[PDB]
């Protein structure tokens, strides 16, 4: 198929760390585990991230919808690519949303 990357986030945790991530991932990021692990994914974002499609990501988390966005983000030396990124929450039987997960996709094509 199209080349794309995988993670997982800890929504019992109270800012979605990172607790998974395929190893596609780190290899487009240019991050290990060691740095990834733990954290909320938007150390990928920088200066030209636009907020208004970080805001529609930080609403849906809020409120457990799916959602899907691009947005300008950078490796970690720096370079900048464009991460097409869908977020999927992963509910309990009680309704609860346990986890997030994201796909991502390079589409700088
Ligand atoms: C990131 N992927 C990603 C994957 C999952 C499963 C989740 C839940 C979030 C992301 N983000 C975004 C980040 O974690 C956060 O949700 C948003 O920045 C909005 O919240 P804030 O508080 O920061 O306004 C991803 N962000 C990226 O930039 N790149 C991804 O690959």
């Amino acid at each position: 198929g199209l080349r794309h990357t995988f993670v997982v986030a800890d929504a019992t945790l109270p800012d979605c760390p990172l607790v998974y991530a395929s190893e596609g991932f780190y290899a487009m990021t240019g991050y290990g585990p060691d740095e990834v692990l733990g954290h909320n994914c938007r150390f990928l974002q920088g200066e030209g991230t636009d907020p208004k499609e970080v805001q529609k990501i930080r609403d849906a988390i809020k409120k457990g919808e799916a959602c899907s966005v691009r947005l300008l983000n950078y490796r970690k030396d720096g370079t900048p690519f464009w991460n097409l990124l869908t977020v999927t929450p992963i509910k309990t039987p009680d309704g609860r949303v346990s986890k997030f997960v994201g796909v991502q996709v390079d589409v700088t094509s």
